[PDB]
């Protein structure tokens, strides 16, 4: 039921300084961008979550399976008494791992690690009826500031799910593993989901749905710095188009103005101009090749023990260690 902790690292304040800071440098920037962090308030999560549901995007259900069917040789390689999510702690993955060591008779502690402090607390709430005795830690932060926040108690596997790590380009990908190996200790361990080059039609696909719901996420960025930011996008004059760049081996997401469009960002004191067909980019998903993810995870300081993937290559997940 009620039975937490929580330690909250993130203040509204500083959020909405931040934002401000990321609109100003992104729309006034010759080539246009915004930071994909801006998707996640409600109603984009929510539009997130029906993301992962999607027949065209395999990556969730695709890690989901691998889980499924070796949560236990996972659980049993790392030998940890304590889960760290960095995430929410409130999908079907999480408890596949905390049932295994529960099976395993290893498990003490849940400590999940997201953005929404309300998200937090459901989790722990969830969690806590599910798992009786489990001692939960819920830490509220940013896993590109926060990590050294993450209580060191217990022999902890760290996870990092859903390629999320893709969405960070090369060099701040680069800090944040270094910066978690710093956090680990003899006997912890990293499990890391890295979605994996294929079919470049399929990854399109994957980001570019047939029923138009990535487009209305990722449009969504727009009406949250409307709502934010007092400003006066027309969401209707903007397409949503995915890309594979093949130079980079990455997804990424734009926006595209159908016709000239003036903003006025009103707490900005900022008016900008998109050509007619002016793009906007707005996230990127990298596309990972399985001996790249071993050196990326050594350059980090972290060795790869184990490696698991789907029977298509679809997907691979990461067991490493200091
Ligand atoms: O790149 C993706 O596949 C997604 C974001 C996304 C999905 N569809 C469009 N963007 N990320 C991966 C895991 O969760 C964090 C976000």
């Amino acid at each position: 039921h009620m039975a937490l902790s929580l330690a909250n690292y993130l203040a509204a304040d500083s959020a909405a300084e931040a934002l401000r800071r990321d609109v100003r440098a992104g729309l006034t920037a010759t080539q246009k961008s915004l930071p994909p962090k801006w998707f996640y308030d409600a109603v984009g999560s929510d539009l997130f979550d029906q993301i992962t549901r999607l027949p065209e995007y395999y990556p969730t259900r695709t890690e989901a399976q691998i889980l499924r069917t070796r949560s236990a040789e996972i659980i049993s390689a790392a030998g940890a008494d304590t889960l760290v999510e960095l995430g929410s702690g409130t999908s079907e993955k999480t408890r596949m791992l905390l049932d295994a060591m529960r099976d395993a008779e290893l498990l003490r502690r849940f400590i999940p690690f997201d953005v929404d402090a309300g998200v937090l607390r459901s989790a722990g709430a969830a969690i806590g009826a599910e798992y009786p005795g489990i001692e939960i830690d819920a830490v509220c932060g940013d896993f590109e500031e926060h990590l050294g926040k993450i209580p060191h108690v217990g022999r902890r596997l760290v996870v990092f799910l859903g390629s999320t790590i893709g969405n960070l380009t090369p060099a701040p990908r680069a800090e944040f593993l270094s910066t978690l190996a710093d956090t680990l200790q003899p006997g912890d361990s990293l499990l890391l989901g890295t979605d994996l080059v294929k079919d470049t039609g399929r990854l399109v696909r994957a980001y570019d749905d047939a029923a138009g719901v990535t487009a209305a996420f990722n449009r969504n960025v727009l009406a949250v710095v409307n709502r934010e930011l007092s400003a006066d996008f027309d969401l209707d004059a903007f397409e949503h188009v995915a890309k594979w760049n093949s130079d980079e081996e990455r997804i990424e997401m734009w926006l595209r103005a159908r016709t000239a469009q003036h903003v006025r960002v009103a707490a900005l004191d900022l008016e900008v101009d998109f050509a007619a067909g002016e793009e906007m980019l707005t996230e990127v998903s990298c596309k990972f090749r399985p001996e790249n993810v071993v050196a990326e995870l050594a350059e980090a300081g972290l060795r790869q023990t184990h490696w698991w993937t789907d029977p298509a290559g679809d997907f691979g997940l990461s067991l490493a260690v200091r």
